[PDB]
This record gives C-alpha cells, structure tokens and sequence, in this order.
C-alpha cells in the first residue's frame, strides 16, 4: 500500500487513512505537497498545500477535459466528456451551462426554502426515539438533503431507494464497471422521468429546465439536461450529509466549542463554517487533467496527468490558518477551500450552507444531551477519493428540550 515519505510513513488511501486522513495530509503538506500516487486505476497526483491549491483553482493548464490524457492523435474521435455535465467541462461550453442554473441559485431562492427545510429537520427530530439506537446519517444527516434535493428538482419519493442506491455507487471507491452501470441506470431513469414531466409540467427546477431545453436547445441539450439533473441529484445525496456528519461529530468531540454553541445559538453560520474547514466533506476536489506541464512547490506535473485538490489537507494549512488543528466556532472565516475555488465552485455553497446550520442548529437546540453510542475508534467511514464521510453515526438521542 500506499504511504507517506519522510520523516513519518502514515497510510494513503488505504489502512488507517480512512479513519482520520488529517495526520497523512500534514506529513505530505511538510514533506511531499506534490505527490504522485500509484493508485489501482491508475496514478493520480495530490496538491496539498493552501497556496498550491487555491491558486491551481485558477489554473486553466489543469483542465476538466479528460481528453487531456490521451495523445492528441487521440482527442479527435473522443466525446468531451463520459456525461455531459458542466463539472467536467472548460469554458465555453462550462460558462453558458453554469450561467443557465446559477439563475436558478439566485440568494433569495434558497433563503426562501428556510421555512421548508426547518419544517423537515424538525419533523425528522420529533421522530427520532429517546434511548432506542439511531444511526444519525441514515436517519437525519442523509435524509435532509436528500428530501430537499427532491422538492427542488421535483423527484419522486416513490422512487428515492432506487436513485440514492445509484448515487452512492458514483462517489466511493465502487469499480469502474458497477459505475458505469450505476450511471446508465441513473440516466435512463432521468430520461424517463423528463419524458414524464413533458406531459405532467410541476413547478420545480427539472421542469423549468426541461422547458429552456424545449424553447432553445442550443442553450440547453436535452442530453445537457439530463447530465445537470443526474449532477444534482448526486450532489444532493452525498456532499451536505456529511457536512452535518462532521460537524455533527465535530461537536460530539469537543464539549467546549457544543458548550460554546448551546450558550450562543447564533454562532451556528460561523460554527458551520469551521466545520467545513476543520474536516472537509469534499476532501479531494474531482479530478482535473494537466493540459500541460505544470509546476507547484518545486515540482512538475507532466502533460496528461491526473490531479486532486486536497481540500481537507490546504484547510488545515498552518500557512494559511493559525492553529488549523484547533476547532474554533468563533473564528471569523474567510478563504477556504472546502467550496472549491474560481469558476466551479459549488453551485450549492448557499444551499449547503442554509441545510447544514438547520440541520445541527435544530438537533442540539432539541435534543441537547445527543451523544455518541460507540466509541470514536468504532466510527466506519466510507472508502471514497471524494468524500470524507461516515457510513453510520450510532448515537443516543436523549429528551427533547422542554
Ligand atoms: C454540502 C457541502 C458541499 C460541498 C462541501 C461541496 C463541494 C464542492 C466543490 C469543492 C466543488 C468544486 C469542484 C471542483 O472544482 O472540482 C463543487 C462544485 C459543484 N457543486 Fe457542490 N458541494 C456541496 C454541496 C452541494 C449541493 C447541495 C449542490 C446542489 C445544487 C451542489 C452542486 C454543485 C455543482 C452543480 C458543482 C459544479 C459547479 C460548476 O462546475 O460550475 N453542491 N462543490
Ligand atoms: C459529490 C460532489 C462533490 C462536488 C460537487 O458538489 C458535486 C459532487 C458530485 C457529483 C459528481 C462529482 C464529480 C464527478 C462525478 C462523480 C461524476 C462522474 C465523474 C461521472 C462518470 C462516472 C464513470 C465512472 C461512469 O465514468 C458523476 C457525478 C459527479
Ligand atoms: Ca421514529
Ligand atoms: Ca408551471
Ligand atoms: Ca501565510
């Protein structure tokens, strides 16, 4: 396997770094801020280092045209991407898509589903048991987002066991082979469901795109269309959830900084944004391609590589944030990388942001002696190059407030 040089070997990828990653990501930030990794599909470089990572951000020479790889006598056959969503598109093409659903994400947009999504979170709460066992992903921290995703896009419920099942396939280490099929069973099901909407119009997003789509498809292609609802289905399903995980677990850790919180419940938007920072849920940004040498502290990427931006790693970057290992809900944050940086960065920020302050703010407020219900060595994550992410939380919920 896979281990840190230098001074300290701590696994990669494999072994203890599933558990905590953040002892591994310090020793490469020190010793080795850009490291190949001969990873089982093929090896992938890792930028660890703040400045290194907020700058490629901007970097057009690391691109998201998976073409990159190939030889040129190869790139001419070849489609842009394996689905045509705009994260894994340069301009000019990555522009319009993302200019077209940013006016869907406009600010008062998503404050306007602040009333719904507390009505969501609440009704999850008064729910859960008092002592009984609950796994706190599957059972609140999953089920938020995923509800939310679905009335904005307007996606059945009936048939949520079936696409979160495909969603999940698409983000952790699953084979390339059970991907594909994940995918494939994803787009026919979007296909459909369009088809559907076509005849039966509802007001929620799929709809309204489908309707561009109709009125002028060079704007938007109908299989444009079903690439940035199969992206924000999937984003849906697996990026906040672990931000109320982590942060979740972040408080459940530190008794100070939940004491902090429960003495001052406005803290929760700056407390969110720490936990974003302190264990990132997008831990490794996906994959961009080196349509060109390219150098970073000393050391050059050839042409035709493939590169993650440690998010976790540069959000613990003592360059850039005093005691970045210190969990402190009072800081006042600026920077960070967990959103990512310059022309992709998340679409969902504000979303992300407004579900996560929910979804911890309500469950401390109601059920303020939540505990753990294994110990901290006990906790299995996900095996994922993407998310940083538990796969059940137990925990004891306690009384509700009064
Ligand atoms: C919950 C915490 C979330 C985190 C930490 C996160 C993280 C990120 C990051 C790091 C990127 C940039 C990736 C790159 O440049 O390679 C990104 C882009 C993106 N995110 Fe999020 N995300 C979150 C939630 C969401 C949600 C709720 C949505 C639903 C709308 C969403 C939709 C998107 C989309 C569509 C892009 C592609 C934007 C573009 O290419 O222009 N994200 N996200
Ligand atoms: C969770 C997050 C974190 C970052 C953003 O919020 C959006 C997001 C997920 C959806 C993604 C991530 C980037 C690329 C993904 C994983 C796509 C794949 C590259 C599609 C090709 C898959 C395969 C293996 C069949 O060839 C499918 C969904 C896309
Ligand atoms: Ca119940
Ligand atoms: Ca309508
Ligand atoms: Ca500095």
């Amino acid at each position: 396997a896979l281990t840190t040089t230098g001074t300290e070997q701590h696994d990669l990828f494999s072994g203890t770094f599933w558990q905590n990653p953040h002892p591994a990501y310090a020793a490469l930030r020190a010793e080795d801020p850009v490291r190949k990794l001969a990873l089982p599909d093929g090896p992938v470089w890792l930028l660890t280092r703040y400045a290194d990572v907020r700058e490629a951000f901007v970097d057009p020479r690391l691109s998201k045209d998976w073409r990159h790889r190939l030889p040129e006598d190869q790139r001419a056959d070849m489609p842009a991407t394996p689905t045509p969503m705009m994260i894994l598109m340069d301009p000019p093409d990555h522009t319009r898509l993302r200019k077209l659903v940013g006016r869907s994400f406009t600010v008062r947009r998503m404050n306007e589903l602040e009333p719904r999504i507390t009505e969501i979170a609440d009704g999850l709460l008064a729910g859960l048991p008092t002592d009984g066992p609950v796994d706190l992903m599957r059972e609140y921290a999953f089920q938020i987002p995923v509800q939310v995703i679905c009335e904005l896009l307007g996606l059945p419920a009936e048939d949520r066991d079936d696409f979160s099942a495909w969603s999940s396939v698409l983000v952790d280490d699953s084979p390339a082979d059970d991907k594909n099929a994940a995918m494939g069973k994803l787009h026919g099901y979007l296909s459909d469901l369009l088809e559907r909407k076509r005849t039966e119009p509802d007001d929620a997003l799929l709809s309204s795109l489908l309707a561009v789509s109709d009125m002028d498809g060079d704007r938007l292609s109908q299989e444009e269309l079903v690439a940035m609802a199969m992206l924000l289905l999937i984003a849906g399903h697996e990026t906040t959830v672990n931000l109320i995980g982590n942060g979740v677990l972040a408080l459940l850790t530190h008794p100070d900084q939940r004491k902090l919180l429960a003495e001052d419940p406005s803290l929760i938007s700056s407390a969110v944004e720490e936990f974003l920072r302190f264990d990132s849920p997008v831990s490794q940004a996906p994959i961009r391609f080196t349509a060109e040498d390219v150098t970073y502290s000393g050391v050059t990427i050839p042409a035709g590589e493939m590169v993650m931006l440690g998010l976790a790693a540069a959000n613990r970057d003592a360059d850039w944030m005093p005691e970045p290992d210190r969990l402190d809900i009072t800081r006042d944050a600026s920077g960070g990388v967990f959103f990512g940086h310059g022309i992709h960065f998340c679409l969902g920020a504000q979303l992300a942001r407004l579900e996560g302050r929910v979804a911890i703010g309500r469950l401390f407020a109601d059920r303020p002696e939540l505990a753990l219900a294994v110990g901290l060595d006990e906790l299995v994550y996900r095996r994922s190059t993407l998310v940083r992410g538990l796969s059940r939380m137990p925990v004891t919920m306690g009384p509700r407030s009064a």
